[PDB]
């Protein structure tokens, strides 16, 4: 488990925006996280160590931001990285999962020969608010068979009930960065 | 300190070719079947960052969002700040932006204004070469900020479109790792 040091390091390294989005949200900007060699470094080691020994086949990243965690994590655990994205970008055979957006609904896709039975997927995301990406994420892993149990993620905003969310759903947050509010 | 043939070999036959996505009569270059295959990934990675092991790089920045899947874990191998360039309004904190054509009208990118500054030596790293239109406007963005950049880095290169020459006008060395014709 992640030393005290390095985990004030992480939560150090994260920018807060006051009033971004909109007025009363304090915005977690992990973009200055990933500017900092060491913050970014130590973020995908301290993940890349959590899930060395849990029989990991694939890991699934959501565009855009769940690639730059996701991705290193699969290098870094020596397994394929498989990409969920907006519609119409993967050229292959995908599957859909319809979610809410702030101001309607959206879509996500994968390809439907990226995850088999037999396969166990951990999700990586750069930060959890309410869960809804994370949970379609979820539902195309395992309409395709994958067995997904696990998501980890930089930011968790524990006010929003996310972890507690995912958890009805039989997956088990891990995060390095806890932060109040919205 | 040179890529093998059986290295390149092996990372051009990962990638998949798709008829008529995402238009008819495009051959689509997918580097999805290269990230599946961690052998494939792990390679393509290794020969960015030897390139680059050794010029002083300080910065590397990757184009939303294939971009992302390669410019990361470069600047990780490098062991240097990752800096996305995004579509407008992903970014909370002060931005510039830049123009560049699509096939129909134009669209934006944008940086960080705090993310490059004066002796900042920057890479630029994508998935494919095709017009190079992304890394013109990138490229304008960097220098912008008063950082140097003189080289991008890609796996795939669509040498029939002519983006190596429209980049080397603009003093940039691409290197690429995967060659395919067609446009
Ligand atoms: N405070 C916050 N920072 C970043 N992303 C968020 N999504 C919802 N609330 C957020
Ligand atoms: N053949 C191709 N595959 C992928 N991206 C492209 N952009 C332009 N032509 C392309
Ligand atoms: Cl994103
Ligand atoms: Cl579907
Ligand atoms: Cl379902
Ligand atoms: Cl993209
Ligand atoms: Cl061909
Ligand atoms: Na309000
Ligand atoms: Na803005």
């Amino acid at each position: 488990t992640a030393t005290a040091q390095q985990l004030e390091y992480l939560k150090n390294s994260i920018k807060s925006i006051q009033d971004y989005p909109k007025p009363g949200i304090l915005f977690r900007d992990v973009t200055s996280l990933l500017e900092d060699p060491k913050a970014y470094a130590l973020s995908i080691d301290l993940l890349v160590e959590r899930y060395k020994n849990a029989g990991i086949t694939k890991v699934v990243g959501t565009e855009a931001r769940g690639f730059l965690f996701g991705a290193p994590v699969a290098l870094g655990l020596g397994v394929g990285f498989v990409p969920v994205r907006k519609p119409g970008k993967l050229p292959r055979e995908t599957i859909s999962e319809t979610y809410d957006l702030e101001y309607g609904t959206d879509q996500l896709e994968i390809h439907v020969d990226a995850i088999k039975p037999g396969d166990k997927v951990l999700v990586v995301d750069d930060l959890l608010a309410t869960g809804g990406t994370i949970e379609a994420t979820v539902k195309l892993i395992r309409r395709l068979g994958g067995e997904v149990a696990d998501a980890a993620f930089i930011i968790n905003l524990f006010d929003l009930g996310g972890e507690q969310r995912l958890e009805k759903q039989g997956i088990t947050s891990y995060s390095l960065v806890p932060f109040p509010g919205h």
